[PDB]
């Protein structure tokens, strides 16, 4: 607690010096360099402390989230993305602390989302040369987008987080970065219909998401399939209206893959597939005939008694769509 107090003091003093410089632009106004104030090791220690539940509680009493966000924001403003490795490092460690302080923490989420300049700075970091920094920023946005309040939803949308993350996903090379990026998009895709449209608008995004449905994880997990299929289920309401977008799904084998998902041990994967099939099986005879021919009817019929409400509802609704529309071939 005494240590934490000292570290937060150092970070606050530095920020005040930066804000003074920023406000002295209508020479005795030398631009502060964080290296000259040993900022990296201060945030490093705060980052490490932030992994411990007890130390977090202490950091919050001292407004640690605010202070660390203010530091990230001012360094991003000052040096942009033409910044040095010291800066990239400090943004990573600040972002990792922000991630730890925003897990389920209603006040901390609200605070951070209310800091509009900090939000724009976070979104900007998704194009960092450091993909690890992208992963860390995507983790912050993931946390902020989970159960976001109405003001937080609005701010997340307005600062362009959706297009920025969807564009970021297309370029990531590492599975860990992709996991965080898709988790944030899964959350954001539920928020409103503008976010859904923004996803679908990104060139290549739907083909990419269909790709994630058959992802082969190194780490023996289903995280990518769950989040990628989650995004797809959330946007499938709008894909259903757009013949071009339906066609991108078809020619990446989406329908047979979704049927295979109905067999998953993961209730999340099954639920996501039931919801996507509910929407794609609506009012489209070619996709209805395709599903019939793949044995969809008996597969969906298997799931209608689920105690998982979304599986029960989606499977029965998809099944109704197909049963209303038995292809002539069959008759």
């Amino acid at each position: 607690h005494h240590h934490m107090l000292h570290l937060l003091e150092q970070i606050r003093a530095y920020c005040e010096t930066c804000w003074e410089w920023q406000e002295a632009h209508e020479d005795k106004n030398p631009m502060p360099a964080p290296v000259e104030h040993q900022i990296c090791p201060a945030v490093c220690v705060l980052m490490k402390l932030s992994f411990d539940e007890e130390h977090r509680h202490a950091m919050n009493e001292l407004g640690g989230l605010q202070a660390i966000a203010e530091l990230l924001q001012v360094d991003c403003e000052m040096y942009g993305l033409t910044n040095d490795h010291y800066s990239i490092t400090l943004r990573r460690y600040a972002g990792m602390a922000l991630t730890n302080l925003t897990f389920g923490d209603v006040a901390n989420k609200a605070t951070l989302c209310s800091m509009k300049g900090c939000m724009r700075a976070l979104v900007a970091q998704l194009k960092s040369e450091s993909e690890d920094l992208q992963q860390v920023i995507a983790s912050v946005l993931r946390n902020l987008s989970w159960r976001a309040d109405v003001n937080s939803k609005k701010t997340l949308r307005e600062v362009g987080s959706v297009k920025a993350l969807m564009e970021c996903a297309l370029e990531v090379k590492k599975e860990s970065t992709l996991k965080s990026v898709l988790s944030a998009l899964w959350n954001l895709s539920a928020h409103c219909t503008e976010n859904k449209a923004d996803i679908c608008a990104v060139d290549g995004a739907l083909a990419f998401l269909v790709g994630t449905l058959t992802y082969r994880s190194q780490t023996n997990t289903l995280a990518i399939i769950e989040s990628g299929g989650g995004i797809l289920r959330n946007v499938s309401s709008l894909i259903a209206t757009n013949e071009d977008h339906r066609q991108i799904l078809r020619e990446n084998n989406c329908l047979q893959t979704l049927l295979q998902h109905l067999k998953s041990h993961s209730l999340t994967i099954v639920s996501n597939a039931c919801g996507t099939l509910w929407n794609l099986s609506a009012r489209n005879p070619k996709d209805q005939e395709a599903l019939w021919d793949m044995g969809a009817v008996s597969m969906l019929k298997n799931l209608i008694h689920s105690k998982h409400k979304m599986i029960a509802m989606g499977s029965a609704a998809a099944l109704r769509n197909l049963m209303a529309n038995r292809p002539a071939k069959y008759k």
